[PDB]
């Protein structure tokens, strides 16, 4: 997996997680910093180089802002993320 694909993938998970917390009232989820730390930890567990990740936090916020405006109704997006995000949310507990 190329380094570009790696960063984009982590940012997507962070964005989806913030979307759940803020838009889907998933108040059991932690702050952006903790979500970010979780993405970094997953990266380490995959053997990825977390030195090349400089553009992770801003990218995450940009993708989150993109979600808000992408035309998917909130209820639809929340139902979808709640269904599919379990493995990443599980990882967040260990953090």
């Amino acid at each position: 997996v190329p380094a570009n694909e790696q960063i984009s993938q982590l940012a997507s998970l962070v964005a989806a997680s913030k979307y759940l917390r803020v838009q889907c009232e998933r108040s059991d989820l932690p702050d952006d910093g903790t979500i970010l730390k979780t993405a970094v930890n997953v990266a380490v567990q995959k053997g990825w180089d977390t030195g090349r990740y400089q553009s992770l936090p801003q990218l995450s916020e940009n993708l989150y802002q993109g979600l808000l405006k992408d035309g998917t109704p909130k209820a639809t997006q929340c139902s979808s993320f709640n269904r599919t995000m379990t493995p990443f949310l599980d990882a967040m507990r260990t953090v």
